């Protein structure tokens, strides 16, 4: 039976099932006011699937110059062509190699660059922005988006959307690495999974993906989405309440000190965007600081809503294309105010 919603993370996470349901705001606003993230499934079924394929991005934009990051060591690969990223997205033998001769796990940095998404890709912009869930919150001019309505006393978000493209992490060693490290944003955001690429050549890599989800602390209902519905999992997220951000800074200052980093007592390890919380660090956060987060697996078509101020990290299970839009809800406007 088709239902309006379900309750994940032992009823700590709302999951809306109809992205265009005009009554979604009634369930949403109760969870959102408490500072929780929210998941909306099914956005892929609203989109023109031919506009979101890696082959189309290579053919249309392949000659542009870009930088890439090696996710395993943070090294920057300077001034290559964007086709050099897209042509290895699913075919492992076509990826750029590290010194050791391994194919690299790569992230495409800042592409499209700055605020150019709309100028470069007008048809993709229309397709995404017309099908975003909770449109009164998420549209540039929605009635509950204050982004265009605030004075300079508030940090306003840039013009979006922004695209996040990166390979999947592969090995047992890769379990401790982030695609995007732990950080926070002063605006609200919605992040849509528009394509998941499950490779070939070293296709048969299914088992390490299951142990990553398991050790990642994912709930039993999340595991049923793979085994029972055969949905495509893209990325594993950890998200923490905005109110827990300083306790996370105290843990990371203490670990930095144990590892012989030399840091002023006041430096900000969350703003540094230098840490990924592995199973050891997450257990320490829980046991020593009393902090519990949300472990979320974002499948093809899932929209993740991230509250302003909430620290969060992302680990790609397979190759992903994500598209994100910033907004300023009235519930969370305190997080972007420039005083006190
Ligand atoms: C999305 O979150 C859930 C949580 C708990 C149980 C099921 C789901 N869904 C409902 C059906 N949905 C589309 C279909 N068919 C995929 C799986
Ligand atoms: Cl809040
Ligand atoms: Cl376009
Ligand atoms: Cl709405
Ligand atoms: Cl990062
Ligand atoms: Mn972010």
């Amino acid at each position: 039976s088709m239902t309006s919603h379900s309750w994940l993370c032992d009823g700590r996470l709302l999951c809306l099932h109809d992205p265009s349901n005009k009554n979604n705001w009634k369930i949403f606003r109760e969870c959102w006011k408490q500072g929780q993230p929210v998941l909306v499934s099914g956005v892929h079924k609203k989109l023109k699937s031919e506009l979101w394929k890696p082959e189309a991005f290579s053919q249309e934009f392949g000659d542009q110059d870009v930088d890439l990051v090696n996710c395993r060591n943070c090294a920057i690969i300077s001034d290559v062509k964007v086709r050099d990223f897209w042509d290895g997205f699913e075919i492992i033998c076509k990826r750029l190699r590290s010194e050791d001769g391994q194919p690299m796990v790569l992230k495409l940095k800042d592409w499209p660059p700055g605020e150019d998404f709309r100028d470069m890709m007008p048809t993709r912009f229309e397709d995404l922005m017309e099908n975003l869930p909770l449109p009164e919150y998420t549209k540039r001019d929605g009635r509950l988006n204050l982004a265009s309505r605030l004075p300079s006393y508030f940090v306003r978000p840039d013009l979006g959307p922004k695209m996040y493209n990166a390979y999947g992490l592969i090995t047992a060693e890769d379990r401790r690495v982030g695609t995007t490290n732990l950080h926070l944003d002063v605006s609200d955001a919605v992040n849509v999974m528009v394509y998941v690429g499950i490779p070939i050549g070293e296709g048969a890599h299914d088992e390490e993906v299951l142990k990553t989800i398991d050790e990642g602390d994912a709930d039993e209902v999340t595991k049923e989405r793979i085994h029972d519905h055969k949905e495509k999992p893209g990325a594993l997220w950890h998200i923490y309440a905005a109110k827990d951000a300083e306790k996370i800074r105290e843990l990371l200052r203490k670990v930095g000190e144990e590892q012989g980093q030399e840091n002023p007592p006041d430096h900000d390890p969350i703003h540094d965007q230098s840490w990924y919380l592995d199973q050891t660090l997450r257990k320490r956060l829980y046991e020593e600081y009393g902090v519990q987060g949300w472990a979320i697996v974002q499948f093809l078509g899932d929209a993740v809503f991230i509250p302003a101020g909430a620290p969060h990290q992302v680990h790609n299970l397979y190759s992903c294309i994500k598209v994100a839009e910033d907004f300023v809800s009235p519930e969370h406007v305190k997080h972007c105010f420039r005083l006190t």
